[PDB]
């Protein structure tokens, strides 16, 4: 009565280790760290697929042994080997779970990196579309519309890096992503501010050619 209760000791322990890692409650925080706890649960699933085959041997094998016996020793076997499919359940369902969260959280981390990138590229075109310089010169009038055509070149430039987030975002929100209170909110508020640049620059547009 050794190789086999060395293996269930084995199992069952490795089960415990397992469940916790996978138990753990650690949201990313950074989009390198959301990468991270993918990597880490990805191999934990490898760990749980290479234990499926032994875990089978130590299911199958537990019935005969402890079948027809009447001892206290095995009776208490017996119950082990319910807790052993019941943790080995617990640990699938757990696992699956747990990547499901991780995947949202990478989704979010993306979406944030994103939509801070496209809030800098907004408040740069607000601080440039604030305030108009009136020519002090013939030279500065060609300087300042040429300066502000080439801002309306990198607007159309930046036009993606703008609309991305709110296109990851939504669909983001269409998959009801964890976060999505937090990505709605940061979404509308680019939505809003691209439209406003977008018109405000077309004003302005206009009022550097008539003056």
């Amino acid at each position: 009565e050794q190789a086999f209760l060395q293996d269930l000791d084995d199992f069952q322990a490795w089960l415990s280790i397992t469940q916790k890692a996978v138990a753990s409650e650690d949201m990313p925080e950074s989009l390198p760290e959301a990468e991270q706890l993918l990597q880490q649960h990805a191999g934990i699933k490898d760990e749980i697929d290479g234990h499926q085959d032994s875990y089978q041997r130590v299911k199958e094998s537990g019935e005969k042994v402890i079948q027809g016996q009447t001892d206290p020793e095995y009776l208490l076997l017996g119950q082990r080997l319910e807790g052993l499919d019941t943790g080995w359940d617990a640990l699938g369902r757990m696992w699956e779970s747990r990547s499901h969260t991780l995947a949202q959280c990478l989704g979010f981390q993306e979406f944030q990196k994103d939509a801070k990138q496209a809030e800098a590229i907004l408040s740069n075109q607000e601080y440039t579309l604030a305030h108009l310089e009136p020519p002090d010169s013939l030279e500065a009038a060609e300087a300042g519309i040429r300066k502000f055509e080439d801002f309306l070149g990198s607007m159309e430039n930046n036009r993606d890096k703008v609309l991305s987030p709110v296109d990851s975002g939504n669909k983001l929100v269409a998959e009801g992503n964890l976060y999505s209170d937090k990505i709605k909110e940061k979404v509308q508020l680019i939505e809003d501010r691209h439209r406003k640049n977008n018109e405000k620059a077309q004003e302005a547009s206009v009022l550097l050619r008539d003056n």
